[PDB]
């Protein structure tokens, strides 16, 4: 599994399901590519 959406990404450990959810830069957080 992953790291879910609302889930704080870490940009050198990005353990998110990408490109469906990831992290983002502006929310700081995994969340989904809207």
């Amino acid at each position: 599994d992953c790291l879910g959406f609302l889930w704080k990404c870490n940009p050198s450990n990005d353990k998110c399901c990408r490109p469906n959810l990831v992290c983002s830069r502006k929310d700081k957080w995994c969340k989904y590519q809207i």
